[PDB]
DNA sequence: TCGTGTAAGCAGTCCGCG
DNA sequence: GCGGACTGCTTGC
């Protein structure tokens, strides 16, 4: 096999690479890797190395990486650009390993963990780690074994040892009911004091040394705790071989408000699973404790115990353990589900960084550039410091607030990246200037043509036609990977369509799922079997689509994520290719692109429909535009279509063979117009909707910019056996609007849209009666709490205190002197409440950390002094009429003088 | 919230508005 | 009460 690398670092002047060899085995080397940079030379001087613009440099080898290092300082002082890789390890991976990665996931050791640890005064403090660790589960993906650390003997009491028999057994059997699919793969330490416990946890960590390490807040609590504990214990160098290198550094993480440690272990790639869930999921949550989430993704129960954690060990040791236990598997089921980690290796090695380097796009993209440039003997430029400039961004439309009955939308394929591909937009391939006329000339086609030999956006720049730059050749590669991967995601969203339809008539049968790949449109025969499959089998091959459907979602979704984010990184100035010349011309081009289209669509259909002036592109963001069909539909008239399916074909007929000719037609006059280097504007069909045939549903609904409601039958072209609704802006998408509320806003609007006015009138009087009932955290409303400390004054609330920094003001006055009692973390996010007048908490409302119940001390009063009043007006009632007014509706009925019989 | 970009919505504070 | 200036938060692209 061809060898891969596992982990690499500087220390000193030494390259220290962990790798997989051409056998398959792990080793590790230390490499005295000599570095080059580049400096300008003159015309005269031979070489084979030249800049991104095409002057002459002279390679420069360096005794070690320090003398290079020294001689970038050197160069600044004198006043000249010091080019080439800063990064040594970077140049080393691009030497070592000069050909496409291939990987072998089973050769890479994956560690999940999680370690408890028995607190009595609070929340244990990682970087002072006074209390022992009582318990570690160490799962490890090449044994495919659990391993189990358990601390029998403690200051805070000693137990007896855990039982994998009662840890099996059912809940209802007085069990702890740790999954059946993984008790066979537990091996089980006790331990009679803690110092062998971590004595046996390092001499098992040197045997079996993560390459990747993960799991649930390891990087912020559990990795810092095990190393300042050990360091308490034992001693510095001790702590130390958590490193296969022995060398850790405190690592400072700073923000806009405060900063936190963290700790480095050289020769390991930490890839906490909250953080790669935060960046790669795009979810916004409520709460990230595990059960939240894992409640969230997997539809797992909580794991419920009596009494604090803080005395969970001493009552129940049992199932103090098996929750433990438990923990690291949900992480693993976490994964197994969104694959993450395989996301992160793949990007990892296709760029050729440190894998913990996925999570900062900049550095990724200078690896993937400056790999590519090398392989033509170039030499990039050095970093420079640029001041932070504002600069413009996209278009948004101002719609009209109205319902509308029929609508089609259309956006661009990957809007940024193509805009880069057809202008050529690229450090190296800026060819100069034009003047600009106003925006508004470009869309209307009567400012003169900006150039006859470059390719043009309408910011005034410039680019050459002769050859690709190195952003558009590398933004293409991974472009056409993400288009693969969508490509699976959406077959497999059909498929579960296809099931979907066939559970209406399943049969009364015993049979299996079929053994098929979900990544393919089903074929006809594959339709024909589906058909006559029994209920248990057709939920479980939805089952197998739906986890599918989630596979292609995350390889594609984060590849558009990766391609977007260096459109982007052209205006962060800490990117080395930093210029607002590219970044301004990608987003003004973009501005234009909208607005002649809307132009161009407008036009189409007035001469279709024989009017002049009207407005059939109702609102548009950015790359998108949303057409009225109303006309279309009525071209026809109701009455000549079957069904909800036959207007929807017609519609999809429409746009595919009339709509999107045109579109194009329009898009390839704007090329020429510019005078691009390829026409990539493609805009296509995204969603037809409407109200159910023969119902009283409106439809849709826009309050604003960014804020819309629509009832689809097609999306992208999966053509759905039940309407979705495609809900943007509004308070049900909001993490900060109460859960039930949410659901109730939802169904709200899915009665406005599929059924009517009478309808949503009937379940508003219903829900306006009942919600009271409601369980107080699924009314809660919620926010990220930061600054606290800025806007406290003596317990009370600042100037300006926001409302939910005063609701955890009152509540950390109603705990205060409670070391046991859960604390507020600054950043965090909390659940707020509105409280009634004169309530014995002193103020208006109150907060407590989300995704738990609020401690048993204050339970009760908070209970009792909820202001149900307020909180239905603030998060049901206001956001309603909102969507109600802009609909033209009324949510309470109106008198009539029927009334008078 | 360490980690690519901008546009833009709504909640709430403060205070004007005769 | 509603708006504007402002902070804070969050979402859509
Ligand atoms: N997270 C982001 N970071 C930077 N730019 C973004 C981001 N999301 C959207 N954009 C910009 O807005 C443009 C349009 O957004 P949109 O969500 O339609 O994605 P897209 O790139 O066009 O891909 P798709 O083919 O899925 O529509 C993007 O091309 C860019
Ligand atoms: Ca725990
Ligand atoms: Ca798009
Ligand atoms: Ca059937
Ligand atoms: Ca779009
Ligand atoms: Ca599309």
């Amino acid at each position: 096999m061809k060898e891969f690398y596992l982990t690499v670092e500087q220390i000193g002047d030494s390259i220290f690479e962990r790798y997989i060899d051409s056998n398959g085995r792990e080793r590790t080397r230390e490499v005295e890797y000599k570095p080059s940079l580049f400096a300008h030379c003159p015309e005269s001087q031979a070489t084979k190395y030249f800049d991104i613009y095409g002057k002459p440099c002279t390679r420069k080898l360096f005794a070690n990486m320090r003398d290079a290092s020294q001689w970038i300082k050197r160069m600044e002082d004198i006043g000249l650009e010091a080019l080439g890789m800063d990064d040594f390890k970077l140049a080393y991976l691009s030497d070592t390993y000069n050909y496409e990665i291939k990987y072998d996931h089973t050769k890479i050791r994956v560690a999940n963990f999680d370690i408890e640890v028995t607190s009595p005064d609070g929340f244990p403090e990682p970087s002072q780690a006074k209390h022992p660790i009582d318990a570690i589960t160490h799962y490890d993906s090449i044994d495919d074994r659990f391993y189990v650390f358990d601390l029998l003997n403690s200051p805070y009491g000693n137990v007896e040892e855990w039982s994998i028999e009662i840890a099996a057994k059912l809940q209802e059997q007085g069990g702890d009911e740790v999954p059946s699919e993984i008790i066979d793969k537990i091996i089980y330490m006790p331990f009679d004091n803690e110092k062998e416990l971590l004595m046996e946890y390092l001499n098992f960590w040197q045997q079996k040394t993560p390459v990747i390490l993960t799991g649930w807040n390891v990087e912020s609590f559990a990795i810092p705790y095990v190393y300042n504990r050990i360091k308490n214990i034992f001693g510095e160098s001790t702590a130390k071989r958590l490193s296969p290198h022995r060398k850790t550094r405190v690592k400072v993480i700073e923000n806009m408000y405060g900063s936190r440690e963290i700790i480095t272990l050289f020769g390991i790639s930490v890839l906490d699973y909250i953080d790669l869930y935060k960046k790669f999921s795009f979810t916004n949550q409520p709460s990230y404790s595990l059960d939240y989430i894992s409640e969230f993704e997997l539809n797992v129960g909580k794991l419920k115990y009596d009494g604090p954690i803080s005395k969970l060990r001493e009552s129940n040791h049992q199932r103090y353990i098996s929750y433990n236990i438990i923990a690291v598997y949900r992480v693993l089921q976490i994964d197994a589900k969104r694959q993450f980690i395989n996301l992160s290796l793949d990007m990892g090695y296709y760029a050729k960084i440190q894998i913990q380097s996925v999570f900062s796009p900049i550095k990724t993209w200078d690896a993937i550039i400056f790999n590519s440039l090398k392989e033509q003997n170039k030499v990039i430029p050095q970093g420079r410091s640029h001041p932070v400039q504002p600069y413009p961004g996209a278009f948004v439309k101002e719609p009209i607030p109205n319902r509308y009955k029929y609508v089609m939308s259309f956006d661009l394929t990957s809007a940024y990246p193509s805009i880069i591909r057809q202008v050529n937009i690229s450090p190296e391939t800026i060819a100069g200037t034009f003047k600009v006329a106003p925006l508004h000339d470009y869309i209307n086609a009567v400012a003169e043509r900006p150039s006859d030999v470059y390719s043009c956006s309408p910011n005034g720049m410039m680019y050459y036609k002769d050859r690709d730059g190195v952003v558009p050749t590398e933004i293409t590669k991974v472009f056409n990977q993400r288009k693969e991967h969508k490509g699976y995601m959406l077959a497999a969203q059909r498929n579960g369509e296809i099931i979907k339809e066939a559970l209406h008539n399943p049969n009364l049968s015993v049979d299996e799922p079929l053994d098929v790949d979900y990544r393919f449109d089903f074929s006809d025969e594959i339709k024909e079997k589906i058909k006559k499959l029994s209920a248990k089998s057709l939920n479980e091959m939805l089952f197998r689509a739906q986890r599918t459907e989630v596979a292609g979602m995350t390889a594609q979704i984060n590849r558009k994520a990766l391609i977007n984010g260096l459109a982007g990184a052209l205006g962060n100035v800490w990117f080395r290719y930093y210029d607002l010349r590219n970044a301004t011309a990608i987003t003004t081009f973009g501005q234009m692109a909208l607005q002649w289209i809307e132009r161009k669509v407008n036009e189409y259909l007035n001469e279709v429909c024989g009017t002049e002036g009207e407005a059939f592109v109702l609102y548009g963001d950015t790359d998108s535009i949303y057409v009225s069909a109303d006309k279309i539909i009525d071209k026809v008239g109701e009455s000549k279509f079957r069904d909800t399916n036959h207007w929807v074909d017609f519609l999809d007929k429409f746009a595919r063979e009339r709509m999107e000719p045109a579109i194009d037609r329009g898009f390839r006059e704007m090329c020429e117009y510019m005078n691009n280097k390829q026409h990539l504007m493609f805009m296509d069909r995204e969603a037809i909707a409407g109200p159910p045939l023969g119902s009283k549903g409106i439809g849709g609904f826009w309050t604003g910019k960014k804020r819309y409601a629509l009832n689809v039958w097609d999306m992208e072209g999966t053509r759905y056996a039940e309407p979705k609704l495609k809900i943007m802006g509004l308070e049900t998408q909001k993490s900060s609007t109460p859960k039930a509320v949410q659901k109730a806003l939802k169904e709200c609007i899915r009665r406005m849209l599929q059924e009517g006015e009478e309808s949503l009138q009937e379940y508003f009087k219903e829900f306006e009666k009942e919600f009271r009932q409601l369980n107080y955290i699924s009314i809660a409303s919620v926010s990220s709490a930061n600054n606290i400390a800025k806007y406290d004054v003596g317990g009370f609330p600042g100037p300006k205190c926001p409302f939910h920094i005063r609701g955890i003001l009152t509540y950390n006055r109603a705990i205060k002197g409670n070391i046991d009692a859960p604390q507020v973390v600054e950043g965090e996010k909390v659940y707020v409440l509105p409280l009634r007048e004169g309530n014995p908490f002193g103020d208006k409302c109150i907060a407590w950390p989300s995704g738990t119940e609020i401690t048993d001390l204050i339970k009760d009063d908070v209970l009792h002094w909820m202001d149900y009043t307020v909180l239905l007006e603030k998060t049901f009632i206001k956001p309603l009429e909102g969507f109600t007014s802009a609909a033209k509706l009324d949510y309470e009925k109106k008198a009539s003088l029927f009334d008078m019989f």
